[PDB]
């Protein structure tokens, strides 16, 4: 009742909100629950909770920092942007860092994908779509079979997210139907290496998709390996969109 005063800012879909600061605003005891804990999830590569509006009474309103450049998927798809291999790998280093943070908190995302990451005005990537701002506006083999999610299944998802980055936002398995993805994978298949994807980064993808969950890299390992691959590029290789996809 009184231990929530550090989160609450008093006296559905999302809207453009004001306060000068530009925010995005998402339309009661359990509300102060995640409000306080989500407030504790502060990291440069994770979407912050600025606060909650309950007065008087509110929707209540979940208020979040506005992200100048929107979601990562639409950003890389935009034909007027000219990303390099370095930029894209950079985005998929920032996501790994955000996830490393979430995993350290033993928090499982369950729906990691490029559409659920945001980019701000400094081009910092924020892992989003969790906590109160979790909604429907990539799954590991075992998850499709058990409906259980772990950080190890987040890692599988991250591998698919890296594929998205390097294809500039192409739909994964476009000629495949959702009902039979498990059958598809169990035939011995994975997503193809993107034309502009470095061999080592594809090896990283394949590791994220290991059939044994415990053998997939931790996000700490992924941050380490991808920081290395990233450091080798200087931004001379431009990534173009694939005609078929
Ligand atoms: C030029 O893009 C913007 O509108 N800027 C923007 N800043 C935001 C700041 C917070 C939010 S709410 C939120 N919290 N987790 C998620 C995960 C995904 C999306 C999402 C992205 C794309 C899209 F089409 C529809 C939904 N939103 N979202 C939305 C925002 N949109």
């Amino acid at each position: 009742v009184q231990a929530v005063q550090h989160v609450v800012i008093g006296p559905g879909c999302v809207y453009h909100g004001t306060l000068k600061i530009h925010c995005a605003v998402k339309s009661v005891s359990q509300f102060l629950t995640e409000g306080i804990i989500m407030k504790d999830f502060s990291h440069p590569n994770v979407l912050s909770l600025l606060g909650i509006c309950l007065r008087s009474e509110g929707s209540p309103l979940v208020v979040l920092p506005y992200m100048k450049h929107g979601d990562l998927r639409n950003f890389i798809r935009n034909e007027t942007h000219n990303p390099t291999v370095k930029d894209l790998i950079g985005f998929g280093l920032q996501v790994a860092k955000g996830m490393k943070f979430l995993a350290s908190k033993k928090f499982v995302h369950r729906d990691l994908a490029a559409r659920n990451c945001m980019l701000d005005e400094k081009f910092t990537v924020k892992v989003a779509d969790f906590g109160l701002a979790r909604d429907m506006y990539w799954m590991a083999l075992e998850s499709l079979q058990t409906q259980k999610f772990t950080t190890k299944s987040d890692v599988w998802s991250f591998g698919v997210l890296l594929w998205e980055l390097m294809t500039r936002g192409a739909p994964p398995y476009p000629d495949v139907n959702t009902f039979d993805i498990t059958v598809y994978l169990l035939q011995g298949r994975r997503l193809l290496q993107p034309e502009y994807c470095p061999d080592p980064l594809y090896e990283v993808m394949l590791k994220c998709w290991h059939p044994k969950a415990e053998m997939r890299p931790s996000f700490s390992e992924l941050v380490s390996r991808i920081s290395a691959i990233f450091s080798t590029f200087i931004g001379e290789h431009y990534v173009h969109v694939n005609a078929t996809y």
